[PDB]
């Protein structure tokens, strides 16, 4: 009974979106990344480090999503995550190098959305295709079979966090660990040249249940111990 497309969030602020017949629908406006978010990102300066941005409380998310169908979606202007001119990459290239990613991390037996950087990394790059509805483009990328993006430039944007997602305080970077991104799927989405729309980076994260978080936390601990023990 929700609409087919979510209202637009300011870039860097997450929305909860659920699929309608397998398709997630999101929207983006045309305001720049807020200085606040840009500053947390600038603080991230041979292993990846990350700064937690939002905490996830699955039991709180369940109050508005009892069947746990919603994903956490965060979007950024693509220039925020890469300096590559993506429109000029070869037609057959599936990925693009990035300087940072917004993806999930598990620490202290809790899931968070963090910005991570520090080592060479890429994400899939795909083309959004035009549809029969003005301003709505359709994309498909690894882990997200169907996503529509509505380019609603001019509309106001929201920074209000939905129940179950909280703002993490602090800008201190911590090692990213071993399983970062385990619950996320990201891509840089390119729009038709005729549209005039600049590419957008989208990160879609699964809301992990307490059982899933514990499993990942246990995996993180084990991989860390193995790494520790395998040093000279």
């Amino acid at each position: 009974s929700n609409s087919s497309v979510a209202a637009p969030m300011a870039f860097g602020f997450p929305a909860l979106a659920a699929p309608g017949a397998g398709t997630l629908g999101i929207s983006v406006s045309g305001e720049a990344l807020s200085a606040a978010i840009a500053d947390i990102f600038a603080a991230l300066k041979f292993s990846a480090w990350g700064i937690a941005l939002y905490g996830i409380l699955p039991s709180e998310i369940a109050k508005d999503d009892p069947n746990m169908m919603s994903k956490i979606v965060t979007s950024l202007p693509a220039e925020t995550v890469t300096n590559v001119q993506v429109s000029t990459l070869p037609l057959d290239q599936a990925t693009v190098s990035v300087t940072k990613r917004v993806t999930d991390v598990v620490k202290d037996t809790r899931q968070h959305i963090a910005v991570v950087a520090g080592v060479p990394m890429s994400v899939p790059v795909v083309n959004a295709k035009p549809t029969r509805t003005p301003g709505v483009f359709h994309a498909s990328f690894p882990g997200v079979p169907s996503l529509t993006v509505s380019t609603v430039k001019g509309l106001p944007v929201s920074t209000t966090l939905p129940r179950g997602i909280t703002e993490d305080k602090g800008r201190t970077a911590v090692p990213a660990g071993f399983t970062f991104g385990g619950g996320s799927h990201e891509a840089v989405i390119r729009f038709p040249k005729e549209s005039g729309q600049k590419p957008v980076y989208v990160s879609v994260t699964d809301v992990l249940t307490p059982a899933q978080v514990k499993q990942r936390q246990d995996e993180e601990k084990r991989l860390q111990q193995e790494w520790n023990d395998a040093h000279p």
